[PDB]
């Protein structure tokens, strides 16, 4: 008669909440097509081989016995429907057979999909990198085109024309994969296919001018630089069109008129999200949400629109649309008192407000650049109603899905049926830093209080920072031996 | 304008012909489907996760530029038909494009396939393991079993149904398969799938009497012993006669009329070898060899009714038919020195007439048990047709096909256009012995002057075996690792 969680997903949300959620308070049971969980930002080096598939990934199973003795269930599943005013979900199993289950909770983590943007051919032609699978593929694609080029039967030119490799998307997993196959390229390929070597190239293609936007300048025009100075075809302020068989099209940006059409041999989607079919229907079955395009939570991160509040939802799949200050501005008003209605009298009580209104975090709100005199009532509302614009959901990353499974697990631990039950603080996630890898040893870093651009330690500390990153033992054994099996006997062939 | 050598075959008489052919003497091509070769005694520990892909392959790219500087090299083709009047092959690529190869020597080592013994429904229900990727399968399928078998939509004897895995063949590989899902199930699955642990069996089904029947009789009784003390159960003197989608039929091999319908989840079948179509083909093309079922060579391993003698086979595509002793009765009349035609005669020149006719060895014919006191000439051309009929061809192992590599090789490299040409000794095999796995750390091993049957340091005396018969320091490294690994953190469960 325990109290019963169903966790949908085993990605970066559902495995930390099932990693932190208490078994003995609960009767928890993830349910997830996928019966691994993927430690996403190494698939790029399993795309060339430099690491393997026990260091990107971690099996549920193996995480379903604490030591207090207590446990939890796994099934393997797809959820189809979820029917929130009867507490139950719809899922399928791999042979199509449905199976109802009931919950007390539903936390929902199915992430989300790629996006093709609708452009004809890349659903049909392109590799998507989003899973293992997905890394496992374009590997061995790109190691049957090179042996397919060692043939006798075929021309400098359709070599030439196979043996381009085109990377869509200027963020770091684009340029990842781009990196990861110079190296390999440059290294393994150029020592053991040295009659094609010449043959072989690299385009990665970049809707905006620079690649890794999000990082600072200074990082983007290194990874730029560190590119070409690697050979690879930068087509920065670019975007796909169309793609067909064996070429594909894309766009200027800057010119609507300019258009090229590029041979490849292999194609790799590493752009977009795009919403699950699952979320999809869910929407439409929630009179308040039908015609969102995403599904919004509470800033506790529950599901809205559900009388029950039993539904929540982390990850990719959602985004945090927060209590509104401005509808409660005389409350807001009361709990400053002496003060005159200041911007910096806001800031005084930023502390206790944040427990409830995330939009109200430094992280959040600049209130050095929105400083404001002494206000009206009614300008104070103004203000307020300027705060809630301004909130930004947490970005769709891993860091953010997995403070958010810690939250949420550690709020089902500690505050849910306690005596703390009524001072659930919000969600608000913290910043940590980006990493990416750019090619021939060089790592980026953009941090709180500091940037890394390349150079002889840049590698060095991107193992120190992953190994601490991984979630067990297991995987940072085989971290460690990947980095000695690489550098001593080379990336495999094995196709 | 190097003589050219063209090697059918990536596997333990082709790859190891190219570890020792001299790449400066000669211009060498291998031509293989498969781009890597295959460490097969290992395969049966990849059905169970127990060790990696890494451990049980080599590229052969990685082997083709020896220390000298000159390299060899690889083309990823199927051989279809061989025209040995004019010196050429066919070859399809993975597309079934046609390419035209010349040689002036060609080495066959393409092996063999499985063989369904025609059985109904084995090709399309059966799981072979004869390669990495049936091994694969193997471990996919049965993790996918488990996972299907955990869905609260399924009944107990559903599930007793589907979790029975029956392996067919009782020689070393049924045996080890047997041995390791045994391991792994009582290990790592009884630990994550506690509730349906009971539900699992396996069943291993022979045709004879004893497990491992080359091995010694008390092997084969420890074995069996073993295979019980573990639940195992074993049908030897039976065999399969028919198979269907979710059971197969078996028969007595001790009563015509007794026969068992058995139900099961994953049939592995792990016996029978038959022959190519490439060879097949070839051999309907040799009008000495039209109506063979096999390919034979003669005691110098060239293809029998060749006018150009340039072709020659190894390993399992072949049998030796050696030059007949009684077809020579006078010539070795006269190199007998003696007062008479004795058996000890010929044994006391036994060194010498062995380097042409390998049937004398003392390891292919008992010159103890079959001692003879002085003949007539007739009656040693009788004795001498004896042991002609005596002749056993070299036993279908990866150990005889690596020799006979290593003989072939060094005979084009030290005694073709040299003038040792004339003096090109026989082939020889010699027995160097076999281990088994039969699971729960019991190793058994039938050494030329030892038997091993099991202990606690049988498992250890495998490892010291098996780590020095592996063909590179990449694969000892993972070899080593691997076991570090699973001893560790236990056999993963990714699929
Ligand atoms: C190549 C790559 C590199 C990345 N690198 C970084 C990085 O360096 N740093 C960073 O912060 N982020 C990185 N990310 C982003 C990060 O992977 C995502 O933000 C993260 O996966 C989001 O977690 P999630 O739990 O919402 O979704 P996911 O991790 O994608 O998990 C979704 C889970 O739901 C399951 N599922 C899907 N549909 C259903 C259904 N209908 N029913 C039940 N289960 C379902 C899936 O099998 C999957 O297990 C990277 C992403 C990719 C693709
Ligand atoms: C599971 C298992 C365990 C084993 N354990 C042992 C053991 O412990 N000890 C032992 O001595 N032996 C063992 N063996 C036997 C050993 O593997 C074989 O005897 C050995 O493989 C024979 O070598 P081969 O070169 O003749 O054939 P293979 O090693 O099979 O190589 C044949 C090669 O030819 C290629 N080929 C096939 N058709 C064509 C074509 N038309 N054109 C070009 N190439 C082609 C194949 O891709 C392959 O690369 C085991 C076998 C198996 C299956
Ligand atoms: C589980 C979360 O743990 C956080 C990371 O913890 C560590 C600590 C040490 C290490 C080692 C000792 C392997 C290396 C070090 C000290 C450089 C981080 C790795 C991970
Ligand atoms: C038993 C549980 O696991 C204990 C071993 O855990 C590790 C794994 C890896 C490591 C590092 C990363 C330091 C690598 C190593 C042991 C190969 C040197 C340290 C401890
Ligand atoms: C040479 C590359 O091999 C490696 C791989 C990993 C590491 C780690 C990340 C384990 C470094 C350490 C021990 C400082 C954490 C070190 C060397
Ligand atoms: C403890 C069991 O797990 C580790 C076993 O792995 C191996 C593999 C090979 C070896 C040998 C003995 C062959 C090599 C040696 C002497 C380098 C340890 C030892 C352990
Ligand atoms: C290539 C042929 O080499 C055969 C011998 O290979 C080995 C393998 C392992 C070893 C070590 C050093 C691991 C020692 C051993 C076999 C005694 C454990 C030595 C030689
Ligand atoms: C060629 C370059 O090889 C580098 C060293 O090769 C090895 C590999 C493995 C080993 C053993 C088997 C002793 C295992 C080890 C190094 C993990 C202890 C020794 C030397
Ligand atoms: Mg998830
Ligand atoms: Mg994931
Ligand atoms: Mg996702
Ligand atoms: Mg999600
Ligand atoms: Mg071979
Ligand atoms: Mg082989
Ligand atoms: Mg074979
Ligand atoms: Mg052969």
């Amino acid at each position: 008669r325990k109290e019963k969680i169903i966790i949908l997903g085993s990605g970066w949300g559902g495995f930390n909440f099932l990693l932190n959620i208490d078994f003995k308070k609960y009767d928890v049971t993830l349910i997830s097509p996928r019966n691994y969980f993927t430690f996403t930002p190494l698939l790029p080096c399993l795309c060339s081989g430099t690491l393997s598939v026990n260091v990107c990934t971690e099996s549920i199973r193996n995480f379903l016995r604490k030591k207090n003795g207590y446990c939890g269930n796994y099934l393997q599943l797809e959820c189809t429907d979820v029917f929130y005013e009867d507490k139950y979900i719809n899922c399928i199993d791999i042979e199509n057979n449905k199976v109802k289950l009931f919950y007390d909770y539903l936390i929902i983590a199915v992430g989300a999909k790629t996006n093709t943007f609708n452009i004809n051919g890349v659903d049909k032609y392109a590799y998507f990198v989003k899973d293992i699978d997905d890394a496992l593929k374009i590997r061995k694609k790109f190691l049957d085109i090179l042996e397919k080029c060692t043939l006798p039967n075929i021309s400098n030119e359709e070599k030439k024309k196979m043996l381009h490799v085109a990377v869509v998307g200027g963020g770091p997993t684009g340029v990842e994969v781009t990196a990861e196959f110079a190296d390999f390229i440059n290294k393994e390929v150029k020592i053991n296919y040295k009659d094609i070597f010449n043959f072989i190239s690299i385009s990665i293609i970049e809707g905006g001018n620079n690649l890794l936007p999000t990082f600072t300048q200074n990082i983007s025009d290194f990874t730029k630089e560190n590119f070409h100075n690697l050979n690879i075809n930068v087509l920065t302020n670019y975007y796909v069109i169309d793609v067909d068989k064996h070429s594909f099209h894309i766009q200027s940006s800057l010119n609507k008129n300019e258009k090229k059409k590029l041979s490849y041999g292999l194609l790799i989607w590493a752009s977009g999200l795009a919403q699950t079919t699952l979320i999809q229907k869910f929407l439409k079955t929630i009179p308040v949400q039908a015609n969102n395009a995403i599904l919004k939570v509470d800033e506790k991160l529950r599901v809205i629109g559900i009388p029950s509040n039993n539904i929540y939802a982390i990850g990719d799949c959602k985004k945090i649309q927060p209590k509104l200050l401005h509808e409660h501005t005389n409350e807001i008003i009361k709990i400053l008192t002496g003060n005159k209605l200041t911007s910096e009298a806001l800031k005084l009580k930023q502390s206790e407000l944040t427990k409830t209104f995330p939009q109200l975090s430094i992280s959040k709100w600049d209130y050095e650049k929105n400083k404001k005199g002494e206000m009206t009532p009614q300008q104070f509302h103004d203000y307020l109603f300027e705060i809630d614009k301004n909130y930004k959901s947490p970005t769709p990353t891993a860091q953010n899905a997995k403070q958010e499974a810690y939250y949420l697990s550690n709020v089902f631990n500690n505050f849910i049926h306690t005596n703390q039950k009524f001072n659930i603080p919000s969600f608000i996630e913290k910043w940590k830093g980006s990493l990416a890898y750019i090619g021939n040893h060089q790592v980026v870093a953009d941090l709180p209080y500091y940037e890394l651009k390349g150079g002889r330690f840049s590698s060095t500390f991107w193992k120190v920072v992953y190994i601490q990153l991984l979630l067990s033992w297991k995987s940072r054994f085989h971290f460690f031996i990947d980095f000695i099996k690489t550098k001593w006997y080379g990336r495999p062939f094995i196709k």
